[PDB]
């Protein structure tokens, strides 16, 4: 048998990240697989959430959210344009028709 | 020296993913400390979009933007209520101080 020869056939421990990252050593405890299999989920997760992050933050920014506000306002005015209407129509008979305005106990 | 006995030490090839998304052997053949080191940033950028993420979806959606319409609306508001003034005012003006309207040539 090789004089003692010991078996020390370590793989390479490349591992030179000399970091304490919170799950570094979690991260290197883990098997490659599993690290892999959460990429091929947390990756299309950040993928599709890159879709979403880019239009989302482009939208959102570019978004209030008011419109009930604004139908209010359009009610609001649809209601003064009533106003309106009722008192220039009026104006407009007091005004429109000269020697006309109805005959009211004026004099 | 041993009978042949070779060198096969090979690692334990648990690598039992018999799947193959685009990235699978590629994620296999890099090195875990990569593959960490990448954790660390997306992991953390996953992690910021998804406060983000979180936020951002809950405003988009309860999001709108119409404050500018709602503003042109005030503003045309105002501009009725400029409007009703005049009429209203004129209205009163013909109502309020009774057998006192103008003396128009209306007779």
């Amino acid at each position: 048998g090789a004089m003692a020869g010991d078996g020390s056939e370590f793989l390479q421990r490349d591992f030179s990240e000399t970091y304490e990252r919170y799950h570094t050593e979690s991260l290197q405890n883990m098997s490659k697989q599993e690290l892999i299999k959460e990429y091929l989920e947390l990756e299309k997760c950040l993928s599709r959430m890159e879709d979403e992050n880019n239009r989302l933050r482009l939208e959102s920014k570019r978004l209030g959210g008011d419109d009930a506000r604004v139908r209010e306002l359009e009610l609001e005015l649809d209601r003064l344009r009533a106003e309106n209407l009722q008192l220039l129509t009026e104006n407009e008979l007091h005004r429109q028709q000269e020697r006309a305005p109805l005959s009211k106990f004026g004099d």
